């Protein structure tokens, strides 16, 4: 399947009416995973200008909390695993595959403007791969 380029606004600066809806610079996002095809979710508070791999890193921080990792161990774990996953907008064929502040992706900026909760699916990066012809 082909993969579209990031669906982003032209600049990372927020228009003032959107900036002023931030909560101390932060937003809340819901991250879903398929585990049976049963679903599980995390709800995470993040800086609005976190890039997609930093969202994945924060999910890794939550998933590994019971391991009582040091910061150095968590960094090692994040470096090993964050690149194995990708974020997709729930309900459509749009992914967050490049380094932009999350609030520059049009879906997220729209969610902030509307006071809607972004819902994202965390998937294996291999789900994107095409077979060579
Ligand atoms: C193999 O999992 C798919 C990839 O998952 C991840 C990869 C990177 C960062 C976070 C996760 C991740 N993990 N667990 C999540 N909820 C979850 C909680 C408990 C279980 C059962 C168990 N653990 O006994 C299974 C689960 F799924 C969630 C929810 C949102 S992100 C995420
Ligand atoms: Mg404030
Ligand atoms: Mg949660
Ligand atoms: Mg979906």
């Amino acid at each position: 399947m082909y993969v579209y380029p990031p669906n982003v606004e032209s600049s990372p600066e927020l228009p003032k009416h959107i900036y002023n809806k931030l909560d101390k610079g932060q937003i809340i996002v819901v991250i879903w995973v398929i585990v049976n095809n049963d679903k599980q979710k995390y709800t995470l508070k993040i800086n609005h200008d976190c890039v997609p791999e930093q969202v994945i890193a924060e999910a890794i921080r939550k998933k590994t909390r019971s391991m009582l990792l040091s910061s150095e161990q968590l960094k090692l774990c994040v470096l090993e695993y964050q690149g194995k996953y990708i974020l997709k907008v729930c309900g459509c064929d749009e992914y967050f595959l490049e380094k932009y502040p999350l609030s520059q992706y049009k879906y997220i900026r729209s969610c902030i403007m509307l006071g809607r909760m972004p819902n994202l699916m965390l998937m294996a990066k291999e789900s994107l791969y095409s077979q060579l012809p």
